[PDB]
């Protein structure tokens, strides 16, 4: 099945409910369930890569989509303060689920330094 | 409106600088969080990721590129976590869009 089958992969195919907050034919945007922040959301691509570590020269302008759209959704949401965009690789990196994600985290302030 | 990013891009002042394309810039971080902690940023004056523009995207997935290859010489095997900060709340440190890479010791949540 397209996306695999991490929580992330069934997310995409409406398999899980999740909270959307926006979708076009590249990512998905969908609120975390454990939330760090006041407003804690994820940008995931539909296309199935397992960490950033793995991504390919190719994925550049799929990787900056995830940024683009997590900017566009965060202003939609109202976080004009501004808000923090994190990308979490492998054990260091407090990876929780193996499908690459964006989380952006706004709506109080972040501290120095994150995590 | 210059930035202290715009005078290291712009060879003025040194920094510790690890690689370098047509696009952009990947340097230690002065003040460094994690025992491996870089930046990778555009040479284009983007001020912060709100302002990005649609053009823009490729070059903000080649800085994550970028930061993942060069997480990978710096021998960050165990994973790393990379960050963007936009404005207060983000606690953007410089008006210079830039990506944070760090690793070398478990990271925490949450993220600041
Ligand atoms: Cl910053």
């Amino acid at each position: 099945r397209p996306g695999g089958d991490t929580i992330f992969g069934k997310i995409i195919r409406k398999e899980i409910p999740a909270k959307i907050i926006f979708e076009d034919d590249r990512c998905l945007a969908f609120h975390d369930i454990s939330p760090q922040a006041p407003t804690h959301f994820l940008v995931i691509p539909k296309k199935h890569i397992s960490q950033i570590s793995v991504a390919e020269d190719d994925d550049e302008s799929l990787l900056g989509h995830l940024m683009i759209v997590g900017k566009k959704r965060a202003a939609d949401l109202g976080l004009n303060k501004g808000y923090r965009m994190v990308v979490n690789e492998g054990s260091d990196g407090g990876q929780s689920v193996y499908h690459v994600h964006l989380h952006v985290l706004g709506g109080r302030q972040m501290h120095w330094p994150p995590g």
